[PDB]
């Protein structure tokens, strides 16, 4: 089976290899591109915040990990058409720098000779897949596909299982979701974003996000129909989403609930919950997306229905767990 | 007319009651404090405040009072309201701040204690509810026991009487993301007979029922009944934020939409208007019980659907005292 | 041919450390069963915070209740809900140890509640006065069949008595003060408010940087006799969620270097499965779920030197809640087989 | 003397120097600025503070300045101190805040580029290092380079000079427990070659190297090389504190230690003192470089032996900032 390089061995890099040794793939993870030593990139593999230690043996040498064993080539080109990703035969690269997220930014790694691009972040009109909701879409001819964000892979599963069974007219929603690195630990720039320059773990901060307005490339009935933002919050990961919808049907929670529980059955990527969970308790989901019935609100009068339903996400490792379903589909094509 | 108060209960809210009647130099006195505590722990907490820094006014303490200010404030440690010796010091007003006399049967005992009037820190069942330059008109000199409700109403009510006067709501769910508060947990243990509030606040998203919209009724009679909604308690020490998601009467823009705002928080001392950038520190000590915020306006529409977001800030401290205070200042001359 | 050691165990309170208590049990596959646990709240609010835990995640094992039990990996537990422990029914099931983590029963006095109420022997999960005080590995040696009711100390003093063995048998400590920068517990205060008559546990603990009284080293004489009066120190509490580090500053009976204090460190933790070491570059987040009652950390060492006066300063982590609990179980399998 | 002052660096302590000189009316005048971003977002950032909360000035822009309480500053974006050209509105003494100038070598670029004198707001090697109020006077007319240390060291340092003219500190080792700062990560991931300095800092109790006990002999000289120290970087946003544990040249009691620490803070405008239960959120807007902390003190004796712990509270960004205003005053008039 196909061979991976990983350019950006970050927060999602290292789950990507990280989850691909839990589920014991047949991929091969061949090569690492970052910015750093090995030395470093071991230090941060072996020890992790979040997830706690490495399940495996890590160390380095002066231009590889060793990985349970086994060799990882490490590369640090800043610039991916520099990387010699034919050097140790890495076929699909899982790109996660947040530096190339565009069919032509991403073609450097096809110029540098590579076969496939997967990208960790939305990426413009290109495939985006999110597992079981329309990963059949994805084909043999397909070399740069995008996974969308954490929050789109939150959002699609509950908005495919709302507008299936009832229809969604209209709708908005707002993620309350831990910080993330393009944050700032102290006040200060942040590139153009104000308020991507505030102090991150001291402050609920507005952000924008394109789950909702882009949700036409994951489920294109609901084109245009949905828009959203964020609320970034002190918690180190675990994130939720709430959907507010007009549906075409008028309906009871009991009703949402079951049709939701329904969407979630025998579905490895969809989950759900009755349980009076909070974030923590996400932390380390095999899910891209847990429903949470316990949250459901139907708000009425007259004909008019307010639907909101609520589903929470690992937007770390959860996340992960779904780019990874479908890199192994991507790499069987 | 009258121009004595007496706190019930010195926790987040009593302590900033006193700290704002200060700041503003009201001509009403605090006179005395009933709490369960010693007068040496309570000085300590007044003097030193994890939310607001350093108290602005000298504290000292006595085995059963309380100097701030150079003014003695008598101290009691009565569990049941009842017994407070309200007559004493001479409390006419009592600012009920404990959580355990949020109804005009329980808080009759202040009454029964020689107090004249009371005001509770909290929703209160159905009695006079307040937000102040919302429905304070509703008050009058025969008036005896009212609710501020909590600092969620009065975060959503100015900003849905403004959508409302200007195009009407037909139907509307909040979410507040809100900063943690006493009734939760530090760690995960058993907190009364509620799950979530059992989970540590700090480390944690969790939801939370609230009534500000369930009850919005008794600020806003024409919208009783027709808003929902809940919190997201986060890991913040206080400053919070409300999303209102409203079917309105009519088609709008977020140009109009924010414009109607800007006219309503036009010279109102209680609601407060940005269309800058901020996050919840920089709500932190706001005078306001509300700012609505222009940059999160959001208008969803398909067709003749629409759905419109608009966001306010509160501090659910000291913005909402604040309020509680113009009510209370209003309160006392009727 | 082998006569049973005890082997059933009732908890009273399933707190922090008793909701760890039944996970490190099944953790490690012990023959000790818990039949019965005390509370004071429903078997369902018991079972909530059994199967979610904000610090380690789900439950590794099934979790149901019944309206008087939790069924824990299809096991029945029955739940009592009697606030004075001699009122406790520990008779039904027959619960012989009891480990007792409520907080409130912390003298010899107050634990012999237990007995009264039928348990054979209790193991109180703090600091108890002058009672026999195990850290294992340290000196468990002095435990015996007549020792019924004993006290593991605190996490802070499984921390602080392998170090400062290991220095003592190497260097002599002639005397020390102790520092550890310690995660937040349930003993302080989510807001700012009145915490009984502890001013400082008032304060919002997620929130601040806390000063804080502990007795880990004024009474390490429990578990070393020879460092009896020989050591102070304090805490200072800060906004992490479980995992912890102490810092000792000590006068040693002799002249050393770094690596001479690192490497007699490093054989005290040989074939020790109760103390770590470590030369990483680890921080507490790293230690959280470890099963050790303590880590040195060989990095942090520091000889400050003088003349012929000589400071020596010497670290080492803790996960004050999983790691301090490994050690009361490693003394719980030890004290039911006496 | 001078009076026109350009900042390096604009960040936490940059902008809380021009904060804290409006504050005090200084008539030192700040002309330039220099960092590596736009006007409007140092406005944004100088306006809106997560830890000391709305400027309180007004604050606007231009394409190149910042118009601040109506006083126009040039805004300059020189990644190179050597190519800012401090001469157009002749800035005379650079307060220098970025951290990538910390040695006489390096800071010299900032006098090729028009400047008369730097103060450099961090350790920068063997140079003059003032620490106001523990060795101010040392400071010379000639100087042109200085040092003001780190947070840590004013912190320190005026413990230590009164433990050590009271009783003689012969050897000593610090701790600071401190809130992290803008060198540390919000998520795990590469920070330069330094490992803990990778590690999310509001998860995390970190270790870290710190020179202010190694290098106090700038600031004390007859403490050179009897101190050493490190830090545990912690989740909080500022407000830190310093343990000292020391062998000291006379046997002493907890009373004798304090009431000696107490006269030193007397008329001390630089050093405080609390004997309250305070913790870090209580010194947050500091105007001392370091408070003495009475209730904290412990002596540990064992025969002839003797361990002194002394601990002092700061505001590791406001607190260590009014001491380097104070050592700016002092440097722009001599
Ligand atoms: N919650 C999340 O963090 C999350 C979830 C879903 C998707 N994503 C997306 O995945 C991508 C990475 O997110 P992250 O949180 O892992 O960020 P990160 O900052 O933790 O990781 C980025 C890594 O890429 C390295 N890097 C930066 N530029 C590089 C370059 N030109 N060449 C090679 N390496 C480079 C960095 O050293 C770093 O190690 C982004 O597109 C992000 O939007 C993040
Ligand atoms: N914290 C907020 O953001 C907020 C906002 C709006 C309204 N409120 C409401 O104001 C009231 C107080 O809220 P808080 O955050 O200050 O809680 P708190 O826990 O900080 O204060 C409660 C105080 O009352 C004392 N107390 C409890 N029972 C008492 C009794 N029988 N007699 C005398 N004293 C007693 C407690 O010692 C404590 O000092 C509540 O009803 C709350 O719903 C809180
Ligand atoms: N948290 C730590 O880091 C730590 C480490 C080592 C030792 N300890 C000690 O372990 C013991 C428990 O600590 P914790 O952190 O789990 O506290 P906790 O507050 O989390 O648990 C106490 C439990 O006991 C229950 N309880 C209280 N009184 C009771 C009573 N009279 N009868 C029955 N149940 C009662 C409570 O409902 C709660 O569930 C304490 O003595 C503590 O000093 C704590
Ligand atoms: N934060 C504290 O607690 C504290 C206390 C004492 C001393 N210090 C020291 O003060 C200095 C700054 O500390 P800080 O916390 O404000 O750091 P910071 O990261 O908050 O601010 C540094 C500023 O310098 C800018 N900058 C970086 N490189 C630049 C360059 N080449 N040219 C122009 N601008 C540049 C940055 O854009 C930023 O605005 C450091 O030397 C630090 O060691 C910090
Ligand atoms: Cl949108
Ligand atoms: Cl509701
Ligand atoms: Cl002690
Ligand atoms: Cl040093």
């Amino acid at each position: 089976m196909s061979k991976v390089g990983i350019n950006g061995f970050g927060r999602i890099g290292r789950l990507v290899l990280r989850r691909l040794l839990e589920v014991k793939s047949n991929i091969d993870v061949v090569a690492i591109n970052d910015l750093t030593s090995p030395k470093i990139l071991a230090y941060l593999l072996k020890h992790d915040s979040n997830y706690g230690p490495f399940p495996w043996s890590v160390d380095f040498t002066e231009d590889s990990l060793i990985v349970d064993g086994k060799s990882i080539a490490v590369y640090a080109e800043k610039e991916a058409k520099n990387i010699p990703w034919k050097a140790k035969g890495a076929e699909i690269i899982v790109e996660c720098t947040g530096f190339y997220t565009s069919a032509e930014k991403s073609q450097a790694h096809l110029d540098a000779g590579a076969k496939k691009v997967l990208i960790s972040a939305p990426a413009g009109e290109m495939k985006t897949i999110v597992y079981n909701v329309n990963d059949d879409t994805l084909d043999g001819n397909d070399t740069i596909v995008s996974v969308a964000s954490c929050t789109t892979n939150c959002l699609a599963p509950m908005a495919k299982a709302l507008h299936d069974s009832f229809g969604i007219e209209v709708g908005t929603m707002t993620t309350i979701a831990a910080y993330t690195g393009t944050q700032s630990l102290v006040d200060g720039p942040r590139g153009k974003d104000l308020r991507a320059s505030r102090a991150a773990a001291e402050n609920i901060i507005p952000h924008t996000t394109g789950a909702a307005k882009a949700i036409g490339l994951v489920i294109p009935e609901l084109s245009g129909k949905l828009k959203g933002h964020a609320q970034r919050v002190p918690v180190k990961t675990g994130s939720v989403t709430e959907l507010v919808s007009i549906l075409g049907k008028k309906v009871t929670a009991e009703e949402v609930n079951n049709a939701l529980k329904q969407a979630t059955t025998n579905n490895e990527s969809f989950g759900y919950t009755d349980e009076e969970i909070v974030s923590s308790d996400i932390i380390g989901s095999h899910f891209g997306s847990v429903f949470d019935a316990t949250q459901t609100e139907i708000t009425a009068v007259g004909d008019l229905q307010l639907v909101k339903t609520v589903a929470w996400y690992d937007n770390e490792y959860g996340f992960v767990t779904q780019l990874i379903r479908t890199l192994e589909k991507f790499a069987k094509l």
